[PDB]
């Protein structure tokens, strides 16, 4: 029984990831801003009982790792998954975006995910996996982000920070994944990403992969 | 006689680029926050006479394209070079950076450069070149940004936005360059980048290159 921490597990792929890991026999620690006000998560929690724990926690708060920390207690994290991404302004227009919006977009999509993962890094199992929800829109080589440039740039920044983190170690103590979930049901996506996550266990590599475990170019 | 616009031309590579293009026989329009308080630019201006025009202009202001616009008049831009770039916080620490700092770093290094270039795009000659000062630190493949992750991420975001812009056209109307200046004197770097810029003229390609016109991987 591996311990899996999902930050952003209230709805969508996050909730799907929690279900997919539960089905693989993991102990799952689900973090969300308002866990009680997600009917999906609550119902998932009440099926399988103690094996899914809901935790209040906002990635954007500076006390987030501490709240997760005291809650975990002594147990180590085998799989850490940071799923907290926003689109940015609807218009995705560089001419219209203000400072507040810029701060929010890059804090939420890039900076805060690294802040959390670094704070918890000491508690992740050696040969475990730390994975971040990214996007194919982050890929410079693919250059597919014309219709949502600000979103794609926020995710390129995420990818950059994660590659930079890998650059700090002589050898990685765990794997660093950047995940493209696809756009395809939530269940198909989640099942695939879990497979991709589990494939990286014990390899201690930095990879950018989709829900099929295919390498995306940077 | 080609018209060359350099945004950020008071000091460093910017000033070097202005000199390098002047020596190749161009009409050069230099923009800077404080043109009068740069002894280099003033002395460069006085040597070339009318062939170098200094203009007050801050890339981060929303009226910047308008000020450049009225000043150019009807003249088309053959080469547009956006030379902006700040380091970000000294500590380069995701755990310490606030909203103000985040806004400033991504506005300055990524968003404002695209805002300006897009606003002036209509006035760039077809088969001309729009170039942005980037960094080898933007390269995910090279992964050299461990010691300055926020800087590198800001530049990866720049690269992303430029690739996204390329993605809007069926075929590019001009070249989109991302330049690594290579830290080597200002004159050697500037001469090389000018060669790289001029090599892209008439090709209408998106390229990430250094001062030797060598491709950097994304
Ligand atoms: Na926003
Ligand atoms: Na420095």
């Amino acid at each position: 029984m591996h311990n899996v921490l999902i930050v952003g597990a209230s709805r969508g792929i996050g909730l799907g990831l929690a279900d997919a890991f539960l089905q693989r026999g993991a102990q799952v620690f689900a973090v969300a801003r308002r866990p009680q006000g997600s009917p999906g998560l609550q119902a998932l929690a009440e099926r399988a009982g103690e094996r899914l724990q809901a935790v209040t926690g906002d990635l954007n708060q500076h006390d987030c790792a501490e709240r997760i920390g005291e809650m975990l207690g002594e147990r180590r994290i085998d799989r850490l998954i940071v799923n907290a991404g926003i689109y940015g302004p609807q218009q995705q227009d560089v001419a219209e975006i203000d400072a507040e919006q810029t701060a929010q977009l890059f804090l939420t999509n890039a900076i805060a995910p690294l802040r959390l993962a670094r704070a918890l890094s000491g508690r992740v199992s050696r040969g475990g996996v730390v994975a971040f929800m990214s996007s194919q829109m982050a890929s410079l080589a693919l250059g597919l982000s014309a219709t949502m440039p600000l979103y794609g740039a926020s995710k390129a920044a995420l990818n950059s920070l994660v590659r930079s983190w890998e650059g700090e170690f002589e050898e990685l103590p765990f794997s660093l994944l950047l995940l493209h979930p696809g756009w395809l049901s939530v269940e198909e996506s989640a099942a695939g990403l879990v497979a991709a996550v589990e494939d990286a266990a014990g390899v201690n590599a930095c990879r950018f992969v989709d829900y099929r475990n295919q390498p995306l170019p940077w």
